Parts: structure tokens; sequence; C-alpha cells
């Protein structure tokens, strides 16, 4: 099902790509919770051009922003970052 909720936003995907594909494509790196989605136009419903999917946890969520961001999809650089994140404290010891 799902432990956590660190999706990843993927962008700039070429309309020749499926759910089938991506979720291989990424399932390299780390495991997928659940097939993935993929943005359409509420007009032609074919492809928008941005998807979202959801690893199993942050360990694999990194690896893909690290090298799957800006990977040379088909025709097409894709770009994955972080869904959401919420700043953390941690300022650190600084003289200035």
């Amino acid at each position: 099902g799902s432990s956590g909720s660190s999706g990843i936003f993927i962008g700039n995907l070429d309309p020749e790509i499926d759910e089938k594909l991506l979720y291989d494509t990424f399932s390299a790196f780390g495991v997928i919770l659940q097939t993935p989605k993929i943005m359409r136009d509420p007009d032609t419903g074919n492809s928008k051009g941005y998807a979202f999917i959801n690893f199993a946890s942050f360990d694999a969520s990194d690896a893909a922003i690290e090298a799957m961001n800006g990977q040379y999809l088909c025709n097409r650089p894709i770009t994955v970052s972080y869904a959401f994140k919420k700043d953390s404290k941690g300022s650190g010891p600084s003289s200035g």
C-alpha cells in the first residue's frame, strides 16, 4: 500500500511514454509503491507533460532526484523534484 508520503514530481515527459514504461524506467532505481500516474489535458486527454510517481521510501527518491534529475528520456529531458518538502530546523554554528 504505502508507508510514507515521499512522492516525486516529474515533468517534460514524452507523449510516447506510458504508465507501464515509466513504472519500469524508474523501478530500476527503487521500488514503486503503486502504478504511476500521468497528468493529461482535460481536452485531448492524451498527455499534458508532467506526471506524478511515489517511491517506497526517501532513499529511493534520492537516487532519482540525483540521477533521474536530467536523465535524457525519449527525446525529452525529464526533471525529478521532491513533490513537497517541509523546512527542517538547523541553522548551524556561524560567526559572521
